[PDB]
């Protein structure tokens, strides 16, 4: 009944997407592609993990297959995405997560190797963005080639869409305090365009740019050329936060407001929008689910029309358990 | 010429108050006050520093005295602030820097012991405020006990005003990102009030309150009511950034807005703001003496009338600077 | 049948080691003391955690007793420990965290308020030390005030005890690599005693001392006067290694250790020594309830008579299990 | 009269020699060479250091030159080294710091573009190598490509060539803390050959490996296969510490140890070699020139002939420096 999946790319969200799908079990993996990774060490990449801890379970390999509590996982190491064997290997659907092929005609090289549809885990030019929970609906099965945007975009769309629907956003403004990643120089080192990047970033702040907040747009219409922001890169290991200022046409007390917050975090967006009251940090979300939790204690409202939101999100844990969401609603529609 | 000062505790604050006024020599430190150090311990903490490395000078103690540079320094170790003999010592102006003596009741007590003005290194709930390069032509000489706001405070007040100055500011929030600071545990921690802020600081985000905004608008009358926000502690070490949000009257291109900042910058506030357009990050602004630097490209305007404002600052170094120059201002209008 | 235990003190120690008790089922905690920490606090504290993450259960407060899993605990906030109504509450075994009554006489006001033991979670200078898989059998149920020793004891006694019957350890030196702790300062701050300890720990190596080497001497009588060394507090959050260079008297290569410490680790030392000869690093092993993980690929031997080992060991979880593990041992000898 | 020097890769270990170069004045730098760095962005990564601070002088670009205190610099972009025209731009000594081109055959290419002599700025495997104030007098003129070994190794020589002068070293192991460098990953990445140096530097102690106390009796023939040990990788950020273990053949006090090590610090190996008595830690010594600085008061000692000494280094400005050095005596030998 679940879907086969294959992924390509066994980098941070590759393994992160597989942990989800062995975790959840709403997919099941059966093959993965990666041109630079043997299968011992494939399989020492997923045993131990620094952020999230050992994983809880049965790995190993036998016969040049990963077996994975049980579930054996035929191995490529193709480097050409059009000479995998996709269509052999039985996957269906086909995680695109390399980061190098996001646009519609490199990624569409995975659909002549067998796969039925790709999945794109990053921002596309020119592939339609579908964000769970916020516009999922939209998806129709005629589409071969779709994207999940990013965990920037995921953490946002939710809350700005509930307050656009209670409230009616006018213009707003978002800064993020993002976590590092593996872009970022253990060191200050050489970077060709983003010369802020390289330098090193257990010392430094590196204020960087971001796109998620135009991406809101596209994922929300009505929202279109309304919303922008930076972020700032601080030396933590895997929590985010998002801080939105916006202007909002009808009056709104912060009760209201989080009266609203909670009351879609418990129906309708249950497990994707989050909701709490205690004093909490960074750390308390740490292999978090949710897309957000809304922080009602750290906002702050300047009057009824002018209030700034702060909102919380695994960057690793959530974007993946989105993805595998994603891919189960796509096999459910077919 | 120079007046004589007398330091009040020999905390961060008053060490760094001490550096800054034998770096630059607009006054002489005659007296330190600290009932918790003993005089070898000063030596140790005054000649080392973690964050602006080892003192450009000599320090040793001498017949219970601390010379720094050649210049004998009385110690005292009171803890009642009406016992300490600070006429005795030759100190006309006193620098309470402990933060437990805010109130004009409270820090008054240090005139009965011969000092004629104090200057209080932090916010004051009733005594004035004076901030370098935006009120400071407001002191008359007849106000014995004054304060200097706080870093935060420092930073965002010129930018503030050059911008209500030019545009006319409407309402803004105001987010910061703050280093660690010693209120904070180096482990998660017992705090008695705020049980956010006992958290774990190298690890946790820590998302914090702020009323440096608040105090904007007691520095600038034109601004009260109409500024606030809060700030997030992340584990680094010295240098802060501001984040303002504001919407403004008249419209204002972003290259209007820079030409008004490097302006402003250039004549009359030189040394107190700065401008720079280079992809600098926090650890570039390490032992920097400006109250705050504009960053030009780490901004973003959404229209005409919605602009994001970006301006680093040392919260260590700055303040203290700006603490020795409101002193010499205060004994030139003698 | 498992005894009844009382916690004084609510420090990291005796978090954890409600936390591990609560998690093994071992013992049953009845009673809690603590002067500085309310009941929602309490609860607060004890729910979340920077390092180990969520409670596992359910932990709340209701008519002033703190309820975890459906257990009510008696709290108290006798700042005197000779006031401590520890037989009302029901409690028998006593463990006193604090960190300030370590001598048998001011441990011993706990046997005042009617508990029939006491244990110390750290090094006494007079109280008998007892070391799980040591030397624990020493234990005879007349001895009414013991101790724990400390993390670092606990980790290089087993390890050492191996050695030393296996080829007769000559003499030893041993320094560890140490997180950091509650007793260093988030940024450079005042130190009475040890001025390096007042340092900034998140920028600073801060080269420590130690005398856990001393104690394995206590411990293990025939390495009295044979080992001694020091320590360093890195910037790091959990985890320590402890690496130990002794002269041996018997010709031993490595492998021949190797073999002896995993034959000792899988039938005699089951749970206390671990053994590993995978690529770990510090963060593997954090949450882990052995006392010491023998690492055999991070070893190296100089000849057959000089040689270096290594082992990792959870400073916090640890401890706190063996503080358990004790306790239910004295339980069973009664 | 000062030595014309051409400098290949612009990497850390490039920048550091040239700022020690211009800072020193002892040579001259005419030419840099670097395949991936433009001139833009080369002034950008000499201007601005997040540990050493921003340069201490006057650095632009004009007529494609780098023009550093108005003394114009050549500058290449070759791949092949031997396609660089060194003669050209008049360089007589070439440092060849990319890391790639260690052995002589390799190193030797440097030789066809016109230089006359090529120091490798890293260990060797069959080029002859040299520490400053050990054996430097060794060199003869007629060795065109040596080498400088390493930091670890310029630590660990003076202070094993001071111990076994005076009381002669049996045997010794050495274990050292060692700060981040560019070889490691900012969050938990891919690893060809170390699987642990592939793991997350910033929450990671990743035990590593290392062959400088293997160097050290290539450097000192008398210690040779007496020396050995490993390194611990800790998120700190410039400075690390050597602690060596060794066994001696005369009695020795810790006294008469602390006697000789200053002795030697003070005449002959001064500048060379440190020796401090206070509470310093690891930031003390940031941009500190020596190679090594003996802490007294750090160090331990068994009995009379099993010892551990503590050394602190610099582990990118001291070998800078000493890179510098080299090339002057090289050069005055002429």
């Amino acid at each position: 009944g679940k879907v086969k999946v294959g992924v390509n790319g066994f980098g941070r969200i590759g393994r992160l997407v597989t942990r989800a799908a062995f975790n959840s079990g709403k997919v099941d993996i059966v093959a993965i592609n990666d041109p630079f990774i043997d299968l011992n060490y494939m399989v020492y990449m997923f045993q131990y993990d620094s952020t999230h801890g050992k994983f809880h379970g049965t790995v190993k390999a036998e016969n040049g297959k990963l077996v994975i509590n049980g579930n054996p996982i035929t191995i490529f190491q193709e480097r050409d995405p059009s000479k995998i064997k996709w269509g052999d290997a039985g996957a269906e659907y086909v995680v695109e997560s390399t980061g190098v092929f996001t646009t519609m005609e490199k990624a569409g090289a995975h659909l002549q190797g067998g796969a039925k549809r790709v999945i794109i885990s990053a921002p596309s030019a020119d592939a339609p963005m579908f964000v769970m929970g916020v516009n999922h609906e939209k998806y129709d099965n005629s589409l071969k080639i779709i994207s999940n945007a990013s965990c920037t975009t995921n953490c946002l769309a939710p809350l700005a869409k509930v307050i656009h629907d209670n409230f009616g956003i006018v213009e707003g403004l978002m800064t993020t305090v993002h976590a590092i990643t593996a872009t970022q120089k253990t060191v200050d080192g050489p970077s060709g365009k983003l010369w802020r990047d390289g330098r090193g970033a257990l010392q430094n702040i590196i204020p960087a740019s971001t796109g998620a907040a135009k991406a809101v747009g596209k994922v929300i219409p009505e929202l279109n050329g309304k919303l922008t922001g930076m972020a700032f890169r601080v030396p933590t290991a895997n929590v985010s936060v998002v801080d939105l200022t916006c202007r909002l046409e009808k009056p709104a007390k912060y009760d209201d407001i989080k009266k609203v917050v909670k009351q879609a975090s418990e129906g309708p967006l249950k497990g994707i929008l989050g909701y709490t009251e205690h004093q909490v940090v960074s750390s308390d979300f740490n292999s978090d689910t949710h897309s957000s939790t809304f922080d009602a204690g750290a906002g702050i409202a300047l009057n009824d029309h002018f209030v700034k939101l702060i909102s919380w999100y695994d960057n690793e844990f959530g974007y993946s358990n989105r993805v595998v969401d994603l891919m189960a609603h796509m096999a459910s529609k077919e």
